[PDB]
């Protein structure tokens, strides 16, 4: 199983780090929003379904530093609160093509808000495939944006 980030060099297991634009000026109360879906991808490294890879997020996987903030993690078509105090849904992988991780993040904070360059969310994620033991690996995505974001 591989992934990569923004076509960089493929990936196997380890931290991350993932650099996102984000609206530099939020409203108390407005919500702010990360695509994950735009930088992470992640493929089946034969392809045909043949040793299938099964993908989740990780209990645990929360804010750093912004750890009073509220949040909602949208992964694969549900949402859960965030920090995530459960695991979340499988998604399988089968193919030798990238698929965009199907994720988003929602901030809502409670002046700067987001300094640029400091970890805002570390997401740990999960997977396992199908023959012999499966060779579980562990990734952790660590969020961080690019620009501050500020607040009125
Ligand atoms: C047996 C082995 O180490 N194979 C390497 C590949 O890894 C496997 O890929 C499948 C499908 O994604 C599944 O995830 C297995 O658990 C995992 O071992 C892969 O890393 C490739 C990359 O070119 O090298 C070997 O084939």
């Amino acid at each position: 199983f591989s992934c990569n980030v923004d076509g960089g060099s493929s990936i196997g297991a380890g931290t991350t780090s993932v650099y996102v634009n984000l609206d530099p000026v939020i409203q108390p109360g407005q919500n702010l929003v990360v695509d994950l879906s735009q930088h992470i991808s992640c493929w089946n490294d034969y392809g045909g379904w043949y040793d299938t890879d099964h993908i989740n997020l990780v209990q645990g996987s929360a804010f750093a530093g912004l750890q009073s903030y509220k949040g909602s993690l949208y992964w694969n078509n549900v949402t859960y609160p965030f920090p995530l105090t459960t695991n979340t849904n499988v998604l399988d992988i089968g193919d030798k093509t990238p698929m965009p991780l199907p994720l988003k993040l929602y901030i809502t904070p409670v002046g700067v808000v987001i300094k640029a360059g400091e970890v805002i969310a570390r997401i740990h994620m999960y997977k396992i495939a199908t023959l012999g033991s499966g060779n579980p690996r562990n990734f952790t995505w660590n969020i961080i944006s690019n620009n501050s974001v500020v607040m009125p």
